[PDB]
C-alpha cells in the first residue's frame, strides 16, 4: 500500500532521503534525523557509498533506521 500524500493523495516514490510522488508529479525531500536526538544525520558521502553518522555522540545510523520527517 505503500505511504500516501497527506495532501495530493496519491502514492510515494521513496528512495535514499527523496519521495517523489508517482502520479502526482509533484517532488518531495525528506530529512534524515536520527531517532533519539530528532536532530539530522551527518552525511558522509564516499563518493560510491554514503554514511549516516549521529552528530551527537551516537554513533553510526543507517538508512534503515534512521527517522526521515517532510522537509
Ligand atoms: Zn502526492
Ligand atoms: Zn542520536
Amino acid at each position: 500500500m505503500e505511504l500516501h500524500c497527506p495532501q495530493c493523495q496519491h502514492v510515494l516514490d521513496q528512495d535514499n532521503g527523496h519521495a517523489r510522488c508517482r502520479s502526482c508529479g509533484e517532488f518531495i525531500e525528506m530529512k534524515a534525523l536520527c531517532p533519539d536526538c530528532h536532530q539530522p544525520l551527518q552525511v558522509l558521502k564516499a563518493c560510491g557509498a554514503v554514511d549516516y553518522f549521529c552528530q551527537h555522540g551516537h554513533g553510526l545510523i543507517s538508512k534503515k533506521r534512521v527517522e526521515f520527517v517532510l522537509a
